[PDB]
């Protein structure tokens, strides 16, 4: 509505989506694959009608979400959240999550080198974030998707209240991914772009082992105690020695020590030949 009191270029009417149905990627909840049939064009379509708590949390998401842009962050379409049926309309990224895709993909095609520009493409991501002081706050493999020819996007489906299993343990209401989560994230609640950094450092490691679990065989509750001790993981097999140094990094226990993604973005640019 053009000429009206507080007007949106990002509401769009809800009659122009056909909704197939719930995307499958271990459920993301209320989240469809559709159609914008004008533009015989696929999307993915949150909506909202279980939670309650949520609608005001829902529109919070959409107004974050109008005010960043970047190639390889999840991108905004529209939203509907005038009548009751709220949608958020974002692209539609062919492959799904990249924690699945690492985890079932050809490692031919796969190889050394898109591992790599997988990893250049997120730390591109999360140097806008950080430009934009934003805090993403769940930076991990399940959070990104793959589009054609090996396009990561860095996205947020909200999982704390999806979860089903041992990813995100319970920590006063609030679900926590210990394994993700940076150590004064864990002991104080501090979020930060360096708590970013360290969960990049994870998801570099997710990349490497091509989506193995965090921490391999160690128990959730002994996680902090071991990186108090200076226990990091250790190098995957085939990884180079300069991903695992930058990983070391992000690892760092002092926050103010871990790389900004400035720096560790230039790095994985300086590093990109051959
Ligand atoms: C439908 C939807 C609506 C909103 C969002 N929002 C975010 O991913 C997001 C929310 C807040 C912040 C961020 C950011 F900081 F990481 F950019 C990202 C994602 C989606 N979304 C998109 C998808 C696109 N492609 C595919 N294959 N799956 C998708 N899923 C499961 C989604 O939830």
């Amino acid at each position: 509505g053009a000429m009206d009191p507080n007007y949106d270029k990002w509401e769009m009417e809800r009659t122009d989506i056909t909704m197939k149905h719930k995307l499958g990627g271990g459920q993301y909840g209320e989240v469809y694959e559709g159609v914008w049939k004008k533009y015989s064009l696929t999307v993915a379509v949150k909506t909202l009608k279980e939670d309650t708590m949520e609608v005001e949390e829902f529109l919070k998401e959409a107004a974050v979400m109008k005010e960043i842009k970047h190639p390889n962050l999840v991108q905004l379409l529209g939203v509907c959240t005038r009548e009751p049926p709220f949608y958020i309309i974002t692209e539609f990224m062919t492959y799904g999550n990249l924690l699945d895709y690492l985890r079932e993909c050809n490692r031919q095609e796969v190889n050394a080198v898109v591992l790599l520009y997988m990893a250049t493409q997120i730390s591109s991501a999360m140097e806008y974030l950080e430009k934009k002081n934003f805090i993403h706050r769940d930076l991990a493999a399940r959070n990104c998707l793959v589009g054609e020819n090996h396009l990561v996007k860095v996205a947020d489906f909200g999982l704390s209240r999806l979860m089903t299993g041992d990813t995100y343990t319970a920590h006063a209401g609030a679900k926590f991914p210990i394994k993700w989560t940076a150590p004064e994230s864990l002991a104080y609640n501090k979020f930060s772009i360096k708590s970013d950094v360290w969960a990049f450092g994870v998801l570099l490691w997710e990349i490497a082992t091509y989506g193995m679990s965090p921490y391999p065989g160690i128990d959730l509750s002994q996680v902090y105690e071991l990186l108090e001790k200076d226990y990091r993981m250790e190098r995957p097999e085939g990884c180079p020695e300069k991903v695992y140094e930058l990983m070391r990094a992000c690892w760092q226990w002092n926050p103010s020590d871990r790389p900004s993604f400035a720096e560790i973005h230039q790095a994985f640019e300086t590093m990109f030949q051959e």
